[PDB]
């Protein structure tokens, strides 16, 4: 299990052992089967497929889906996610959460140089490289192009040297060897490919495919600008990650990656990228001009494994790696700023597109304020982080809720938000541009989308609360639900 | 099956039959823990208890809790309700209410008036009604008194005998032969009830516990005013729902129910009634006067079977039965006055405070409108029925979703509702009283709480959607899906 965290072949063998894999030998098309397989997956929530056996592809080489994708057993229902951390099967959000901002606070823990790693086993330089025969998915039959890059790393360092950045982007096959995708202006691969725009140069980058499960998913995490992912990993799993050169422009890489690519990103060229079915559930007919990534030289294990992420509507990576590290991150920013919030989570079910905020109500007197007040200064700390930018909308309830069930919050939304006083649009705030209901008045402005959601009673900012709950939990006292727990199976009931 | 529809202890038997009931015979306290126990019971989506050994209650009586919650097996998660209409164990939502909406077009069958029915197996006139008998609970710590009726249906009749009214209301246990209960202006027993004042009079009533499982869920279910309940009733099930006459007051009742209570709803006297967990999930913490019912006699099967309900946290039978009912009637209300609508659902999880209306979108172009226009075009139809009275918000939705399902209203609520555009408050509205989130000023104007809140993109007023759907459904051909479908076992997946 701990092992899991830092070899992506190992945590595939794991999750076999878990019997959370399935081994498909039959020959499957790259061309949109695999594709509607993994979606089968995600919406069954069945275990993991690995594909053996891909027509016309590299003999040998393998596919992965849904490496992150959820467990229709509820006991076990996040088990694939948390074992990308070591976590055992049982863990649940909170305990995911409550590991990663540990974490955060330990000494990163550097990565560790070796000369040599199992990713070196296969190289292919210049002319060799031929990006058209791995098993590259149609994941999506409206997509505009086959996805090699779904549930992989760019990974890239300040000219300086200062900032080592790992980050999950898309990149779409252009070429036998050219990739493309985006860089937003706000990600850190774009912050970091404009300080080499300033120095006149492009980017030298490399991509991390079927690495490290910890890696990928802080690749997938919005830590602060400037703070390397590589050492948060170290420090996650308590040793370092263990990294090798590329074999052409000195960057560091894991060195048990199934698939490294790299080259960099050209300052100016582009090629039409998109459409792709994303995260937030839908496939737009368009797509964009997005920047050249040239690979010069790509690197892989024997029988490589090229891990990919089918997006859509949820749950898929893009909600149980993007939105937990969302959350984690989110609860970090929210208390380091003093707000009374005991936990965030980015609901799947809403398609990474809110964030729910635990109030804890012990607090929430002291401020001596109301709703509008509240919903303005969480605005504020939230939407102004890293992290906080790319969720559109927020929604506030006291910690009385578990925020981590959607039919909790839905109740609470339903009678709690009152239609004349809880809706705070924040129009002036800018909005993450791939938000799907930002129509061309928003797109022109740049803002537009925002919103709190107030579920907080008015009482509640004087620390008081109109009603009770009438649940078993909040309907009968102490010693009466201890007998009836006790007592439970001996009425009759057993399991039920 | 069929027979379960009309037949109370049918029903309990066929749920015992079909895995689904529990039969406790430890001994238990209808002071709390039965209300516990059956709480537990809905929330665990566990199968029914039949409460046989309680306390200081009338030997033979029994407990039903939980009489249309739902099951853990998705598969057959609503069959307890579905058996309520005698449709089978994977029965949902659409099937329920297609079943309900054509009994509406269905000519009514009248009741079958018997001499004799099981009912009459016990009767206790005058000084023999002694209600504390009864293993009445205590359903809530914080209850103001024990509820004899919380999944019974009052039975009363229009001074000139048009229109039998049937409705589900709770009642509080005030004493040996009286209990106490609301009767809403806007519901059908309060009309009634008004209709008797007028002559200076009470109204003749009866109270109706463990009655055919149908005739409760038609109680539950906002048909419009005048329209009897019964004949309803006779309609959906396809044979006439047999009655008697009451032993005092003239009022015919169903024939095999387990417990009929009878006497008169008092004109001016009132006892504190409440407060209970309610639907909503919320106990507030202050009773109201509320009118007493008299109890000058009632009758009861033999071991008769007290069904309770123990409100709150969804879903119990105000979701179950009561939501599921609103839904079935909105969405005659919607189509008849032309609205595109497909389908309505209550949400159980927000506790019959939302309705979720399908919006049809091969219909909608057509119209020639935009949201703000189409909202308060659905907002007057919808909130101005009775059905629609009762629930104070409204989300529209394409019907790409299904509507029934949370997650999938989730995903339209986060990923379509605009922030500036798709919030419609209706403020001149007037409200259903019970709703938790309003405030004192609503209260004293009597509105405030009313919101539609729109999920139609604003190109589905043109006929025209911004992005296809990223699904297994949507993202492939057909061709394609069949093979994944035929090809899953070779696959691996077993
Ligand atoms: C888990 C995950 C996160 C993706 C993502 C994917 C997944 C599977 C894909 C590949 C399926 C679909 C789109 N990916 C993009 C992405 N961010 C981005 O700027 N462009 C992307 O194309 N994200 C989010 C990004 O990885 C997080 O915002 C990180 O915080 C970015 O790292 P940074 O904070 O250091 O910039
Ligand atoms: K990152
Ligand atoms: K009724
Ligand atoms: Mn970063
Ligand atoms: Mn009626």
């Amino acid at each position: 299990m701990n092992r899991s965290a830092l070899d992506f072949r190992h945590f595939v063998d794991h999750l076999r052992r878990q019997g959370d894999l399935v081994d498909v030998h039959t020959e499957v098309d790259a061309n949109l089967e695999i594709g509607a397989i993994t979606r089968r997956v995600y919406e069954r929530r069945a275990p993991a497929p690995l594909f053996h056996n891909i027509r016309d592809s590299l003999p040998g080489a393998r596919v992965l889906g849904a490496p992150a994708g959820l467990r229709a057993d509820r006991a076990r229902a996040h088990s694939r996610l948390a074992l990308h951390f070591g976590l055992p099967e049982h863990s649940g959000p909170r305990d995911i959460v409550a590991m990663l901002r540990a974490a955060m606070r330990a000494e990163p823990i550097a990565p560790r140089r070796l000369e040599r790693g199992p990713v070196q086993e296969n190289v292919w330089l210049g002319e060799q490289v031929d990006l058209t025969r791995f098993p590259v998915p149609l994941l999506h039959e409206q997509d505009g192009g086959r996805y090699f890059g779904t549930y992989g790393f760019h990974v890239v360092q300040t000219p300086d040297g200062s900032w080592d950045s790992w980050s999950v982007g898309r990149l779409m096959l252009v070429d036998r060897n050219t990739l493309a995708g985006p860089t937003i202006p706000t990600q850190h691969i774009g912050i970091i490919r404009e300080q080499w725009r300033r120095l006149g140069k492009p980017t030298p980058w490399a991509m991390a495919l079927g690495a490290p499960p910890a890696a990928l998913a802080a690749a997938g995490m919005p830590l602060p600008e400037g703070v390397s992912e590589a050492g948060y990993v170290g420090a996650l799993v308590g040793e370092p990650v263990e990294v090798v050169r590329t074999q052409t422009n000195g960057l560091w890489v894991p060195a048990n990656t199934e698939i490294v690519l790299e080259g960099e990103i050209s300052l100016d060229e582009t090629a039409l990228e998109g459409p792709m079915g994303e995260y937030h559930g839908y496939s737009f007919p368009i797509g964009k001009p997005q920047p050249l990534f040239h690979v010069h030289a790509l690197s892989f294990r024997d029988q490589p494994i090229l891990p990919i992420c089918v997006a859509g509507t949820p749950p898929e990576e893009n909600h149980t790696i993007w939105g937990t590290m969302i959350s984690a991150q989110l609860l970090d920013v929210a208390q380091n700023a003093g707000l009374p919030v005991d936990m965030v989570w980015c609901s799947y079910e809403a398609a990474t597109c809110w964030a729910v905020l635990s109030i804890d109500v012990q607090r929430l007197a002291a401020l001596g304020t109301d709703a509008a007040a509240f919903a303005a200064r969480v605005a504020e700390t939230v939407f102004g982080s890293h992290a906080g930018h790319l969720v559109p909308k927020l929604i506030l309830v006291g910690n009385d809720i578990d925020v981590t069930e959607i039919d909790q919050v839905v109740w609470a939304l339903a009678t709690r938000a009152h239609p004349l006083h809880d809706h705070f649009a924040f129009p002036q705030i800018r909005d993450f541009p791939m938000v799907p209901y930002l129509d061309a008045e928003d797109k022109a402005r740049g803002s537009g989308g925002r919103l709190v959601i107030n579920c907080l009673y008015p009482e509640q900012f004087a620390g008081q609360m109109r009603a009770a709950t009438a649940s078993f939990r909040h309907a009968y006292p102490t010693a009466l639900r201890r007998r009836v727990e006790e007592r439970w199976s001996d009425y009759g009931f057993g399991d039920a």
